[PDB]
């Protein structure tokens, strides 16, 4: 792959396929060489006539290594804080004051 | 200019020499995880008035 700073305007470069965010397929015969250096390794399209390539939809460029294959995938861009980490803190008790009722009744 | 940014590729809705993100994250009120705080042992005593009863 090559990275471009491409507009949409712009025509794709020649011998060249874009990727797109989601997988897509693309006929067999035609980007043989493509093929058979990938196969049905991202997708296996009609599994006879097409392959499939893979998709980046709003992903980041991430480097290989620490067990993690080409191709991988993961994330997200939300996050949720558990509960078990959170700054350990104390909230202050504001000022109060109470008083009680009497039960008297009455004595001799 | 690349302006020290991380390299993303943008299928979903994002055109070309798209910027944004942030290095400083703020956590929102509604992201705070539930916890309950621990009220210390306490204790008190009331004074008492009174002038006297006939």
């Amino acid at each position: 792959t090559i990275i471009s700073l491409i507009p949409p305007t712009a025509p794709i470069p020649a011998g060249y396929l874009e990727l797109l965010n989601s997988s897509q397929n693309v006929s067999r015969t035609t980007y043989s060489a493509l093929f058979v250096l990938w196969g049905t390794y991202y997708g296996n399209g009609d599994g006879s006539t097409t392959f499939g390539v893979p998709g980046t939809g709003g992903r980041f460029l991430r480097l290989g290594g620490s067990g993690l294959s080409v191709g991988d995938i993961g994330g997200s861009n939300q996050i949720t804080i558990p509960t078990n980490a959170l700054p350990s803190h104390q909230h202050g008790i504001p000022a109060n004051t109470h008083t009680h009722s009497v039960n008297d009744g009455g004595h001799g």
